């Protein structure tokens, strides 16, 4: 089983390359996940300098294999099942009245480390909108994710809505469309419909001079 790869703390590495309206950027994150408690702890740095989009818009793009699946649910855990070879995660994210992100990620084990490697492409944004103009509060409004099997692709799909609080009143919507595919050729646990719940808090490291985000997360799965 790939679920036996997660019985304890797993080091995480995240690498993102982005291009939003031609503004390029990269992000490196590092931390650890523990699926037995359903918790992640990560710190991301923008390694190109100044992040040209708000950190909260990248949270969903920046490892649902760390959700805590109850024992009576273990057999619906597609994400752990695909390990160590991993899964491709693709999303389109539509920002209401603004541009869209398209993301492609490989989430897999590189030896002992769980790696999430991402390519992000954003188009049709407004240079003075809430995203390219940095008008989003540095906080987070989580939403549950309704996971559905995607039998035609031997993986899962989902769609969900993220609400981003706008500095000075107003809420900015981000409509996520997601689908995941196994990278290897083993058998993969295809689930019944269920929910993943996440609670995120964003913070800053007072001793960090680079553009960065500290992110703590509790993640569980539940049924019906």
């Amino acid at each position: 089983k790939g679920e036996e790869l997660f019985t304890g703390v797993v080091p995480i590495l995240v690498e993102l390359d982005g291009d939003v309206n031609g503004h390029k950027f990269s992000v490196s994150g590092e931390g650890e996940g523990d699926a037995t408690y359903g918790k992640l702890t990560l710190k991301f740095i923008c390694t190109t300098g100044k992040l040209p989009v708000p950190w909260p818009t990248l949270v969903t793009t920046l490892v649902q294999c760390f959700s805590r699946y109850p024992d009576h649910m273990k057999r619906h855990d597609f994400f752990k099942s695909a390990m160590p070879e991993g899964y491709v995660q693709e999303r389109t994210i539509f920002f209401k009245d603004d541009g869209n992100y398209k993301t492609r990620a490989e989430v897999k084990f590189e030896g002992d480390t769980l790696v999430n490697r991402i390519e992000l492409k954003g188009i049709d944004f407004k240079e003075d909108g809430n995203i390219l103009g940095h008008k989003l509060e540095y906080n987070y409004n989580d939403h549950q994710v309704y996971i559905m099997a995607d039998k035609q692709k031997n993986g899962i799909k989902a769609n969900f809505k993220i609400r981003h609080n706008i500095e000075d009143g107003g809420v900015q919507l981000a409509d996520h469309y997601q689908q995941n595919t196994p990278i290897g050729d083993g058998p993969v646990l295809l689930p019944d419909n269920h929910y993943l719940f996440t609670e995120s808090t964003l913070s800053k490291d007072p001793n960090e001079k680079r553009d960065h985000m500290v992110l703590l997360e509790d993640v569980t799965a539940a049924g019906i």
